[PDB]
């Protein structure tokens, strides 16, 4: 599994300087998702006379 | 008690060269079998004087 950092968030929003605060924002996403993997195999036969 | 091993089995068939296996073959015979010992014993008297 890894990340998938989606979006950041929009934080600042040039505020009149009177207030004695800010104001909140839209947050950001992160998506922890995941992936499998595969596997390939196989068989091959001989003779020990046919071969030597 | 002592071994009394009958026969040795038939064991190789001088099979063809392609087959991947063998054939089974006779088996043989021990005939763990016992045997018991005997005893011989006798007495015969004396007198002392008359041996003397």
């Amino acid at each position: 599994t890894y990340m998938k950092i989606a979006d950041y968030g929009q934080l600042g929003e040039y505020t009149c300087d009177a207030k004695c605060d800010a104001e909140f924002g839209e947050p950001g996403n992160i998506r922890h998702l995941e992936g499998k993997t595969y596997d390939y195999r196989g068989v091959f036969c001989f003779n020990r006379k046919n071969l030597q």
